[PDB]
């Protein structure tokens, strides 16, 4: 099962969403600033994308 | 009593509000950024929705 | 002496202000985001309202 | 020496500035959000005003 | 060597920049909100200016 | 291998990006506010730029 | 249903536990330092006691 | 698959460990203070237990 | 009504407690480290004392 | 090059150190509480181990 | 008026206290860990000393 | 001028102090936990050492 998207570091939110949904059609994509504190439980259908000030992907997106 | 809405993860605030009010007509719906610190008491009529940068539901909304 | 306004959870800032001033004509109403850190002293004429992202009342307003 | 302005709680920044400068013509007035962390040294000519989301004075302004 | 600018407390960013560059032509001027956390190393050509909500200088600018 | 860009302190994001990509054509450039908390792993192709309120480079950009 | 114990402010943990269990025999009593950050869900059988440096009750214990 | 242990709220670490290992023989049990910030990835064999000042279980232990 | 004890800055907890109880026989005295975050409501019978590493009073004790 | 030690989650510091040094004889092993904030640069010879209240490994140790 | 003690950086608490009281007989000396958050008002008779893990003076003690 | 001690990562406080004082006889050595927040000014005679739970050097010691 695909769980990580290193290839998306540096790319835009739009490009990330497109790629993640090709790979994971059920993905529930959540867009948060880097450094956001995240007390969450694990959701196998969720993919969190941490973005910079310019809404580029700053860290490897991972399922959960 | 309905207490959680896992089906709303990833959906918009508007869609969440609509669904929560169908299920819980008395709901007092509060919209906060993920990571907001929450020193609150329990209110059975309140539903907090934690949203991402795009005002999508990021975490399962729960009564309280 | 009226000290709390549970009836205002979920309502707008405008509606809250109107109700608080009917009940407490001398009120000095302060509007802050939920989670704001509050190292304050007690002021009997002040009412702090903690609001969500949509400027709705998120927590019971209390004198102080 | 005037050091505090309790009478300004709840008032606007503009009204606060006007009153503080009548009382303290040399005042260097600094406007910060409530909860801002303040590791400062003491300046006798400075007056910090802590304001709410609506740029109303939320706490008693004090010299320093 | 000039290392501090107490005379700039309360002044605008534009006035501060002008004065700092007259005094220190090589200055690399960085503008940050008060309370920003600053884990930095020492740079002799840098001057950080901490500003309030109105982009006025809130604290004595210092080299480093 | 070039790992740091001290020469970019004080410069704009646009100038920084241009210089970093001349030096490191594969760079994945991420733009964050100073003070952002950064729990990241090491990526040799990434360069994080920490910027001030005016989107000037505030700290030496480094690979990772 | 008893939900708060104002009478226990200032008392020891031992005295608090004794009183809470007389009033609420099923209580699951949790002892935390004041200021502890509490991202919890509501448990009707739990009573959190916030204590000072001397393990005295510092704030009104409440169910949840 | 057992994922939560509500029955352990209020119990000691020793009793929790015993019960979790009966239910989940492969469990890797981690004991942390309530409020600890937890930027972790999901591990299906891990169970985190959040404890109070007296090393009693303060919150429902969950796999991850 | 006595509300503040400036005379106790620098004194020990034991001396502070003695003086506060002479002045305020009903006082519920709470001892916390400086910097403790305090999201509390106002209690007219409570006096919080903020202490240093040596359990000396570091800040003016005040009712509330 | 070995960069991660998932097999050490849940084990003691002593066992972790032994295993990491078998795999990486030059390792500079650093032991920190979970949640410690880590503004560090990348060191290829360092391995940070994040431990729980009982000095067990709480998270996968990684080079850097 | 003596307001700072640069000569005490690196010295013990005992040596600092001795020197500060020679210079300032009325000093109310408060000993805090580095990084302690300090929302205080200005007291001309107080001297705060910020100490390291070994109770050595880590930063220049200053009146206030 | 020696400004950094990479060779001391992983070593004890005692060994670090010995080496730093051989290299810098005037050093004022300050020992702090990793993650300590450090709002300091630059002191050319100071060397801060950030240590882990076992009082080993966790990060490169640097003058300032």
């Amino acid at each position: 099962m695909k769980t990580e998207w290193p290839e998306l570091v540096g790319k835009s939110v739009e490009e990330a969403k497109k790629v993640i949904l090709q790979d994971k059609p059920e993905a529930q994509i959540i867009v948060l600033p880097v450094g956001t504190i995240v007390t969450m439980e694990y959701r196998i259908d969720r993919v969190r994308i941490f973005v910079d000030k310019l809404d580029n992907v700053a860290q490897v997106p991972r399922v959960g």
